[PDB]
């Protein structure tokens, strides 16, 4: 395609200066902040928390022939006690999990239905809950 | 702001999560994905322990908000003056990370974006053909990664 190199090239060039920028504590755009910070959380609720709760996974157990509705009652579980910052982070490090389970089990046309699963259920479900407890903004400052 | 509003930040959230995730267990949600981690680990080293050899180039374009891309071609010449290798791209991104970090230091914030788009015409009408007959990035990737 005609447009391949300008989409490479852009995409290389914005990940090396989104990288080096914050290493020294800033910021590409403060979309690039939000991403950055929910990537680290990802690590750290993997690290470090990921062990103290129910398996996810374990609930959806995903085949080819799961739909959004089975992914959308094991979410469903996670925020049953309420939304918080923690338990959006962990349905983000679930998702990803499902992701890699995915191509693991060489299930790989998954990977685009997870994707369009989260979209949904953040939109669905959770957008909500991020603008009421002040957007990701404030999910940076106190997760970045 | 009223409910929809976030679908695109949302939407964003998810696929660099995503994308991240599967990286780090070696998969490539996009082509680019062993470039840009090899770029960033040789952009470490260089900067760690090759930089300090060379003529500083953000001295040479003192960067201001009536910096034009002449300017920077003129300076980035200056590191592909004895021919091209791949240290010497290597040094060309860490320069352009040291120039945004440095607009960011002096409240020239919107030099940033103007830099990259440098860098980008930069690679396009100087560096690419040169990238194109040494292999391509997946070259750089295994010699660099
Ligand atoms: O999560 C669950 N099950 C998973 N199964 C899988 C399988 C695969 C992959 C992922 C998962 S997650 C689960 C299942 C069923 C029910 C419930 C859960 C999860 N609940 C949770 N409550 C809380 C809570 O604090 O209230 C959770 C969050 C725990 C704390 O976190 C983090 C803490 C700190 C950080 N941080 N970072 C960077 C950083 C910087 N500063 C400060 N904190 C930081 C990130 C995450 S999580 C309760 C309900
Ligand atoms: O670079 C210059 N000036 C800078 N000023 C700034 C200011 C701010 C920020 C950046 C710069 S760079 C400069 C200025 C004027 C003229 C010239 C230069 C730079 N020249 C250079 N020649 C060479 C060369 O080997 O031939 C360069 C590359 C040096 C070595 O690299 C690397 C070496 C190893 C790695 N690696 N990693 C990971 C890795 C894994 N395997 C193998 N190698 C690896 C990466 C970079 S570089 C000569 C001309």
């Amino acid at each position: 395609p005609l447009g391949s190199m300008s989409q490479s090239n852009r995409e290389l060039v914005v990940d090396f200066l989104s990288y080096k920028l914050s290493q020294k504590g800033y910021s590409w755009s403060q979309m690039a902040a939000v991403k950055q910070a929910l990537r680290e959380a990802g690590d750290e609720f993997e690290l470090r928390y990921r062990r103290a709760f129910s398996d996810l996974t374990s609930q959806l157990h995903i085949t080819p022939g799961t739909a959004y509705q089975s992914f959308e009652q094991v979410v469903n579980e996670l925020f049953r006690d309420g939304v918080n910052w923690g338990r959006i982070v962990a349905f983000f490090s679930f998702g990803g999990a499902l992701c890699v389970e995915s191509v693991d089990k060489e299930m790989q046309v998954l990977v685009s239905r997870i994707a369009a699963w989260m979209a949904t259920y953040l939109n669905d479900h959770l957008e909500p809950w991020i603008q009421e407890n002040g957007g990701w903004d404030t999910f940076v400052e106190l997760y970045g």
